RNA sequence: GACUUGGGCAAUGUGACUGCUGAUCAGCAGUCACAUUGCCCAAGUCUCUU
């Protein structure tokens, strides 16, 4: 209820109800992927489960 | 003891694809008969011609 901009919101809880873990990997992702050509990434993630 | 992967054996189904039969419909072709009025040649009968 601090902010209620759905875009902002989820941003929020996937920053904030999230292990650093996925902290991390998202920010990798957003550095790695922030404009680039969608082309050109093609990557693979890899889970145990 | 969880976790992961893969494979195999089953049954219960689904989705379609052809094959055959029948029916329905659209789509083409080859004809034939025959009234009507015309045209050009062949041979006939007759007026006239003679």
């Amino acid at each position: 209820y601090d902010d209620d901009d759905d875009n902002v919101n989820t941003e929020e809880v996937i920053m904030n109800f999230s292990t650093p873990k996925v902290q991390r990997f998202l920010m990798s992702l957003k550095v790695s992927f922030a404009d680039k050509d969608p082309k050109d990434i093609c990557c693979l993630v890899f889970v145990e489960r």
